């Protein structure tokens, strides 16, 4: 059960989760635990790891600047981080935010939600499970989604090397600052587009 | 003069080229001393040391890829470049091609000829004018040259932003290999499309 993993009931996790998140971001949680369920299935991932990472991955979606950057200091993390933002923070710093809410303490879960957005140059299934899922859930409806979710019914790393392309691409496209962890993603995995 | 950089004249470099150099490459050359020259004019950099420069930027396209690794073993270049190609390399590594067969010592010429592929989050005005002029001369006719051209005769900064940002976006659209020099590049001057 989550109980297992976190200090209240996927029941009252939703509840605390409908007060932090406007409704189209919860029901894209929601997408995302079950599109994580079928991944896991597929490629030989924890089910329950998976579902409960995949629900919490943007649970911090929401937090202000302010917020963060407290976390970065009294974590100490990497000092760099403030030059970024949400995009960057909600994952990376947000986990602690996770951390202190429901007592979430798994390294494999943690690690999962904290690269959902930028990845890196090594990931476990579980953080490919997660990676993946975020993109292709069936509330997503972006032009090219149906093969993200064709490339992701047949290899994972695939699926992680196509969104993590796409990703630079639109990145670069728009004129917007890319994460440097990010392209250290897209170096080790755009071999698996051939 | 051109000797007062190198161990010849332009027209004896020249024929030196023509023999190097597929005859578009050699047009490609010239047009880039041509373009390097009106931006040095421009945003004041060394007129002789921006042409010199940029007819020599692809002196060591066509190198092969055995002789490139000599190059790397022989001057102790950074071992991460081996598992690189052509492109990195007729820069990076090629500014020792040169060096060998034309006594150039000039380190300014020198380093815009070694980033005029991949840039740097630091760039002296004559890397640069280099940079920008390899993908503005009058021969190109890639879609969007003409807006790189517009860029260029009002900002120097702007125009390494545009082609940068063209640079990684269609990389990542071709799913090829993105330099890490490339994104230090990218993230350094993108603010500059603001
Ligand atoms: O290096 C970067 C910098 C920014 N973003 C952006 O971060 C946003 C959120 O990404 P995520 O995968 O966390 O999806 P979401 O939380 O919107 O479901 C997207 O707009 C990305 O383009 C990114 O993915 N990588
Ligand atoms: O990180 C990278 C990896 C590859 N290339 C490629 O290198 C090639 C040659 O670039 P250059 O600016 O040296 O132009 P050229 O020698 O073709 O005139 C182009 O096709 C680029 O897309 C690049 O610019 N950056
Ligand atoms: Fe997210
Ligand atoms: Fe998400
Ligand atoms: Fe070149
Ligand atoms: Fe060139």
């Amino acid at each position: 059960s989550y109980q297992d993993y976190i200090n209240c009931s996927r029941e009252a996790l939703l509840e605390k989760m409908a007060e932090l998140l406007p409704e189209k971001r919860l029901t894209h949680c929601l997408g995302v635990e079950r599109a994580a369920m079928e991944l896991a299935q597929r490629f030989g991932v924890d089910v329950e790891k998976a579902s409960l990472a995949g629900l919490l991955h943007d649970y911090a979606k929401k937090l202000s600047d302010q917020e963060f950057l407290v976390l970065i200091d009294r974590y100490q993390l990497d000092p760099d981080l403030k030059n970024w933002g949400n995009n960057v923070w909600h994952g990376m710093v947000g986990i602690y935010k996770i951390q202190e809410d429901l007592d979430l303490h798994d390294s494999e879960i943690l690690r999962a939600i904290e690269i959902h957005t930028v990845g890196a140059g090594q990931m476990t299934d579980l953080d490919k499970v997660i990676y993946v899922a975020d993109y292709i859930e069936h509330n997503r409806a972006f032009p090219g989604v149906d093969v993200a979710r064709e490339i992701a019914s047949l290899s994972l790393n695939k699926a992680v090397a196509y969104e993590t392309a796409r990703t630079v691409e639109y990145l670069a496209h728009q004129g917007f600052p890319i994460y440097p962890q990010t392209l250290e993603t897209y170096n080790a995995f755009v071999h698996y587009l051939k």
